[PDB]
């Protein structure tokens, strides 16, 4: 029967032994000082003649008298100084500040639940509150992990499965305190037909039949560090409020119960600071700590999709930092610090944001597949259907997160939504790349396919593979792709490979003015060196506007394809002869940069003469300047 140094109990309220000590002395009128002063005028911890009621805690009470004591009259808790040993249970984390809910007056008559979530919150409609995060570390009976299973004070789900278990013996948490904090809990008075709504007090606690602390001071439930009461009922809902929780930093409510004294001292490191320091250690990532708490600041999860939607380094900072609490640095990991960026498990104390999107993200990031060699697609379905139960907005959260963003995690579940589309993105950039989807590439998607089959064992790569199509910058020269001049991955070396090598083995031998140019052959349209899509386009002298010699070829031959931002200094058009060479320097890349010149017609094809040079670049149908550069050998 341990006590702190006013003599009362883990739970917060004094003991039947005390108040009979008090009241054979005739103190029990007497102030919290003066019976103190009696009691340890008497022994103290030897007071009573068959306990020992060591001092294990040290807390800051008000004076009101010893048998008037709650768990609402604690300012302070922490470990007694001179109490060598482990911590026991106390309702309140150590080394935590208690902060109450003062009843507001309300001037005007108000409805039942109203009235008393009015007084409790300023708020014009229960809409206005948040739901607590309450978690609870408890063994999964569906599964026998033991893990952090968020809920509320009855049951929990738990997130890597999905299933609900009831609240077992173990260590308890709040998360960080929300505005308007409250919790909702089913009221089955409301939805028994023999008792229906507008029920008493006393029938919802007969019908609720969950395990109160009973005392002459009413019913109220302590869990994760705050004690809750009962305020009223609205769309047959159940609503409590923490009337006093603790305050460990960052408006945190810390750990209580079996193994919270470790956890406590984990959380105050880095809480129990005037400001919270977010430190981001290396690369900034969104992985699932970062998007935890980004989550915590939005509205709803509708906003936090349109948060997310180019997150970087900047907008995290500045979002989080608005809110006063935080402040967001990059670099060294330090000590002491929030440490971001070694991934951990985000089913925690640490990371326990209440808001909506917060949920969402926890819940997204946390799930599980039953994986038994299946393939791809069904990995995918299965995880569309998970993704879906979870919330509406979870697709567009994760597609806004993937594409739009750095999106980072190892959770199979997220990576088997992506993973699965990897065809359809190839499509679409197979299409941005050649146009559409030729038989002569569709074995590139045959070989996603076939990857399919190997289910979870294709998920990385694929990962990869997407991540890096989504957000790249390919372009196709002659029969090879290539990238911008980042590291690549070997899952994604693998998928350009073979890609090129389908490319390659299209690589054909076209004839443009003359000149031999290798090219790719995907039926209509061709691919040369000069870094782009073209399509031989033939018009006839008449049908191009040009002030054309009459011995001219009538057949005119234009590339039609991308083209430059160039002019022409005349319509009058050069017929010359000669033996038109290729160069390596196409898009304007060579030294000169007038990007203006007079047309001329070599061998049929239609290139400007660029000024002051004797370099040539092909004619689009448009007269603008293709990317195809061509010179003269001789001149
Ligand atoms: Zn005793
Ligand atoms: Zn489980
Ligand atoms: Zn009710």
């Amino acid at each position: 029967r341990y006590v702190d140094n006013n003599f009362c109990g883990p739970d917060g309220y004094p003991l039947e032994c005390i108040k009979d000590l008090l009241a054979r002395a005739g103190k029990a009128s007497c102030t919290l000082s003066e019976q103190l002063d009696f009691i340890d005028t008497k022994r103290g911890v030897y007071c009573c003649r068959e306990h020992e009621h060591e001092i294990a805690w040290y807390t800051e009470r008000s004076e009101k008298s010893y048998e008037l004591q709650t768990p609402f009259e604690i300012k302070l808790a922490k470990k007694f100084d001179t109490f060598n040993g482990e911590c026991p249970n106390f309702v309140f984390p150590l080394n935590s500040i208690i902060k109450t809910i003062q009843p507001r007056v309300e001037k005007k008559k108000l409805d039942g639940f109203m009235g008393r979530i009015r007084s409790v919150y300023p708020v014009a409609s229960p809409n206005e509150c948040n739901q607590m995060c309450l978690s609870t570390l408890m063994k999964c009976d569906h599964c026998g992990e033991t893990s952090w299973q968020t809920g509320d004070f009855v049951k929990a789900t738990c997130e890597f499965c999905g299933t609900e278990n009831l609240t077992k013996e173990g260590a308890t948490t709040c998360g960080y305190l929300p505005q308007n904090a409250v919790v909702k809990i089913y009221c089955p008075a409301c939805h028994n037909s023999e008792v229906g709504p507008e029920h008493s007090l006393a029938e919802y606690h007969n019908e609720s039949g969950l395990k109160t602390i009973l005392r002459k001071g009413g019913r109220t439930i302590a869990f994760g560090g705050c004690v809750f009461s009962y305020v009223g009922c609205h769309n047959k809902c159940a609503y409590w409020v923490p009337r006093a929780s603790a305050n460990i930093g960052c408006n945190h409510t810390g750990v209580v119960g079996e193994g919270s004294e470790g956890l406590n001292d984990n959380l105050l490191e880095i809480l129990q600071k005037e400001k919270v320091n977010i430190n981001i250690v290396g690369d900034f990532k969104l992985n699932e700590e970062i998007a935890i708490i980004l989550a915590s600041f939005s509205a709803s999860t509708s906003a936090f999709v349109e948060t997310v939607k180019g997150l970087d380094y900047k907008a995290f900072k500045q979002i989080v930092e608005s809110c006063g609490n935080f402040k967001v640095t990059k670099g060294k990991a330090k000590k002491g610090a929030w440490n971001i960026g070694e991934q951990k498990s985000i089913l925690s104390p640490l990371y326990a944001f209440a808001s909506e999107a917060a949920r969402v993200v926890r819940s997204i990031f946390s799930r599980t597949l039953e994986t038994a060699q299946n393939s791809v697609r069904v990995l995918q379905k299965a995880a569309i259907t998970i993704l879906d139960g979870i919330s509406q907005y979870s697709l567009r959260l994760i597609d806004a997160m993937m594409f739009t963003s750095d999106l980072a995690t190892n959770n199979l579940v997220v990576m088997a939504y992506i993973t699965g589309g990897v065809v359809q993105l190839t499509s679409q950039w197979l299409t941005n790349i050649f146009g559409t989807v030729y038989e002569k590439l569709k074995p590139v998607l045959d070989w996603l396919e076939e990857k399919f089959k190997e289910g979870v064992e294709f998920l990385r790569d694929g990962w990869e593979i997407v991540k890096f199509i989504s957000t790249c910058a390919c372009e196709i020269v002659g029969g090879q792709i290539v990238t911008c001049a980042k590291e690549i991955k070997e899952s994604v070396q693998t998928f350009f490979k073979l890609v090129n090598k389908f490319l390659a083995l299209c690589a054909d031998s076209i004839i443009i003015g003359g000149a031999k140019l290798k090219a790719l052959n995907l039926g209509e349209t061709f691919v040369t060196h000069s870094k782009g899509l073209y399509r031989k386009c033939v018009k006839s002298r008449e049908e191009t506007g040009l002030l054309m010699p009459l011995k001219a070829p009538k057949e005119i031959i234009f590339l039609e394809g991308e083209t430059l931002p160039t002019e022409v200094l005349t319509e009058e058009v050069v017929l010359k002869t000669g033996d038109l060479q290729p160069l390596e320097q196409p898009t304007s890349e060579a030294v000169e940069a007038p990007l203006v010149g007079t047309p001329v017609c070599i061998n049929g094809l239609m290139l400007l003469e660029i000024k002051d040079t004797e370099k040539y670049c092909a004619l689009a149908p448009n007269m603008m300047v293709t990317n195809n550069t061509f010179t003269l050998k001789g001149g």
